[PDB]
């Protein structure tokens, strides 16, 4: 039956038991398929219906704005302690291709109604709506997206202390079957059992004007995809730190720069390559991509063809056997139009979903 | 757009593709077409092996003898000739013949001039190694892919013509989808590659039986029409990456599920080289071949190098054919070959399975 070390059809599935159904869209590997290295996925029971991933940002241009920016980031984080705040968060920094610095606090909620109560609560809404946000001279944004349980997948190359959305799930799976081949990401989405997750519609400005600053609201469209793909080398030994910093990162950086600067050509609305920071703005040894894509298909096409991702993909297969403390993972999600809110205050026109959004009158 | 799967071979699907029906490939490719008359083909690879330079005249005469046999009634519809030196330093002349049906190849093999030659005691006293690796995929059990639309080599030479631009290519997993049987069947491998007569370690006559869904790839390169600048791109940029991958599979086959990897150059009847080459690769399963092509750094380096230089290409002809077979539709026979030859290397003895 099932051995000590299960293989093929005896291995666990990425798809939670309560979300399984007979596949009308079938897998691309035979029943005997057994991956060459272990990967695990986040588990949650049926109580997790729909999560919220809220990326809350503070943007600035000049050195003399850094104190005000850090103060604002700290105020956002303080707001997380209030009732209905997110169950997990982390803080990051990056400089965008227009030279603006961006601090982003990402929060994860286990329930949509909870996030909505938090956002509407007086302390939070008064801060977000305040005229102070305009007089601050800083840019702010909220890119808040809510995939149902069937609409996201996770993959971790480790088992303990899961970052991102894994932190708000119940626990970790055993070693899963649906990984190690192109097309496996799609297969890991429970909705993939029956649905092609095809994009339709257009990113559209529904309030304000990206070109002139002030307050701007962009509506998403069906099956925009969001990838968070991360690297953590903080506790690794010197040799694994070198593997990452010297052998992986320069190529990863090249690929991230490519998506950042060639987005419209490949279907990437926004690409950010961010470094974790502490509450004081100082760098930590963790990083990740935050990538918003016009479709899951376009993300698939890029990942399986661009030389940068192919090189690092192949490095991982090589070092997989010996990996001890270097931590790599991703989470990918798709969303209905109604389950996405992209709001900007005094951000430059290239920020996030402002860049490719169809203006209020085309 | 046109489908890789012939109209008569399209059926109600129980297994789906990995892309939606709206997928559009980023560059054109074409496939071989044949109607319902082509039911099952035979690919017969007939080899002559030798170690020492003084055996070359006898080896070449043997090759000419085999080719003359191809001219008899029920001989193959198409053939080509190749040379390579294997990782044991032996030279190998291989004549591949393609037949459009199983019965004709059987009539041919059992016909007195052919059977008498293969069964002769002379084969044991020639000092040469001889082999026959003969496999017969049904129409639903092979796929082709050509980056050109004329004079198809290999199995394409025995099909009826060429398609228009096809939908099912340009993403990993597209090869599987070009097999008509993928509409309903995983082409899962089962069974063992097994010695059923003789002992590879001892020589003489050895017979190996295949297993269900062994896969065979012939992936080819033809630069015979290239002018100087394009020859440089192929020989100086592409070929070193191809060479690296071929060396890898030749020398690390068990690790990735490749039973046999040959990288061969076409020759004319005199044994002189032509500017065409191909891989002949036998694999333990179609999915092991898929894993190598899509995740091994060797093929990925070939892939990326190709796209880096592609804008300077025009006359270079690249193609492949891949087949899977039932156990019964494979025959691997060796006479006085070294123990690493073809299916002899990895085949297990009767008591080892
Ligand atoms: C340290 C950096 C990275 C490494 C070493 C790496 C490596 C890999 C590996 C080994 C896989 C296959 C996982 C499995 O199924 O077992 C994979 C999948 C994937 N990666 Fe990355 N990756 C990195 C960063 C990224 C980034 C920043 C992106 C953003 C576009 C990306 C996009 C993808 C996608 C879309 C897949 C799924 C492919 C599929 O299953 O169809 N990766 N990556
Ligand atoms: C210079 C020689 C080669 C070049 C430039 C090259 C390039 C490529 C390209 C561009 C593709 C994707 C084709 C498409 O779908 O449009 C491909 C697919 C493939 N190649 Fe190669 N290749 C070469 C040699 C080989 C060889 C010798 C092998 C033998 C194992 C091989 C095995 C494969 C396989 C199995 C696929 C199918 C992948 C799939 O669709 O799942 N290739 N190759």
């Amino acid at each position: 039956s099932s051995g000590l070390v299960p293989r093929g059809s005896h291995m666990e599935s990425a798809i939670g038991e309560h979300l399984q159904c007979p596949r009308t869209l079938t897998r691309r590997v035979p029943d005997t398929y057994t991956p060459p290295f272990p990967m695990w996925v986040g588990r949650a029971d049926d109580a997790l219906q729909q999560v919220v991933m809220g990326y809350l940002g503070v943007q600035f241009r000049d050195e003399d704005q850094r104190p005000a920016a850090l103060q604002a980031m700290r105020d956002i984080v303080a707001g997380f302690d209030l009732p209905d705040g997110p169950a997990h968060h982390d803080l990051t920094h990056h400089i965008d291709n227009q030279g603006y610095e961006n601090l982003i606090v990402v929060g994860y909620w286990k329930d949509v109604s909870s996030q909505h109560r938090w956002s509407t609560s007086t302390p939070i809404a008064s801060w977000w709506e305040s005229e102070d946000r305009l007089s601050d001279g800083l840019g702010f944004f909220r890119e808040i997206v809510a995939p149902r349980a069937e609409q996201f997948e996770t993959l971790y190359a480790f088992q303990e202390d899961l970052p991102g959305v894994g932190a708000v799930m119940d626990g970790i799976s055993g070693e899963i079957n649906e990984h190690g081949y192109w097309g496996s990401m799609r297969e890991r989405f429970p909705i993939s059992q029956t649905d092609w997750m095809q994009a339709s519609g257009e990113l559209r400005v529904i309030a304000g004007d990206p070109a002139v600053g002030g307050r701007v609201v962009v509506r998403g469209h069906d099956n925009i995809a969001l990838i968070r793909s991360g690297q953590d080398w903080a506790d690794a030994e010197a040799d694994e730190r070198s593997l990452y910093l010297d052998e992986i990162l320069p190529t990863l950086q090249s690929g991230m720069d490519f998506l950042r600067d060639n987005g419209p050509a490949v279907g990437c609305y926004s690409n950010r390559f961010v470094r974790n920071i502490d509450i004081d703005g100082n760098f930590l040894d963790l990083s990740y991509n935050i990538g918003h894509w016009a479709s899951l298909d376009q993300l698939e096409r890029w990942s399986e063809s661009h030389p940068t991702h192919l090189r690092i993909f192949t490095t991982f297969f090589r070092v997989a056997a010996g990996l001890s403390k270097l931590r790599l993972y991703h989470e990918v999600s798709v969303f209905d139009a109604a389950d996405q809110l992209y709001e900007y205050i005094n951000c430059h026109p290239g920020t996030g979903m402002l860049r490719d959004a169809v203006t209020i009158a085309e």
